[PDB]
């Protein structure tokens, strides 16, 4: 073939490859779990590396229309508009990775903060059980010995505060500089503080019981 040929056909597969880069980082997919944003960082890896290797295809078919651009034997328009259409198609597809990349990130930031919020979590739901206990003492001596594991128990409670407060502050870090969508953060964070109430309450009205 003439390098108009070998042109043409280098760049009915880099259209195509264009195309098919455009529709995929179009996807507003970000994950609902650790396992699964875990996954599509995995692929936008693997789609980042193969941007990488066109950028070469693209200086190549840069050079061949470059070549192209200096005959006098057909008008060259054709070809530069190619050259210009190729080149902002794969400048637009550089600048939509870097956001999604940006996004997989923080949605990996955000489901590892709700992983370590179910760990709080189960330790809530652990010391709720406890407290639901409706053994209020058969005698002095039993309430005396309730009233003892009771104080111990909102001592464990007090002294893990700052460790909510800690879920709180990063919750709000998180929230402010999110960028996929507050309301599952949002509902997270207010049935968190509703979880730690409720163990505060129900401790509180156990230990008024135990008096
Ligand atoms: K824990």
């Amino acid at each position: 073939a003439n390098k108009q040929q070998n042109f043409n056909t280098g760049i009915k597969d880099f259209d195509f490859w264009l195309s098919e880069v455009e529709a995929l980082l179009a996807s507003e997919d970000y994950g609902k779990d650790l396992a699964s944003v875990n996954n599509l960082l995995k692929k936008h890896q693997l789609l980042e590396a193969d941007i990488s290797a066109h950028e070469d295809r693209l200086k190549d078919l840069n050079s061949q229309a470059d070549s192209l651009m200096t005959s006098s034997a057909f008008d060259t328009s054709q070809v530069k508009d190619k050259r210009e259409t190729i080149n902002g198609r794969f400048q637009r597809i550089k600048s939509m990775a870097a956001a999604r990349r940006a996004k997989l990130n923080e949605s990996h930031r955000l489901h590892q903060f709700f992983r370590d919020m179910d760990d709080e979590e189960s330790w809530i739901k652990e010391k709720k059980l406890l407290v639901s206990s409706e053994d209020y003492g058969r005698d002095l001596t039993g309430v005396q010995n309730l009233r003892k594991k009771h104080k111990r128990l909102e001592a464990e409670l007090a002294a893990h505060e700052p460790a909510i407060q800690g879920v709180l502050d990063t919750g709000k870090k998180l929230s402010d500089d999110n960028t996929i969508g507050k309301e599952e953060i949002q509902q997270r964070l207010a049935q968190f503080v509703d979880h730690w109430k409720e163990l505060k309450q129900l401790a509180a009205a156990r230990g008024q019981r135990l008096e």
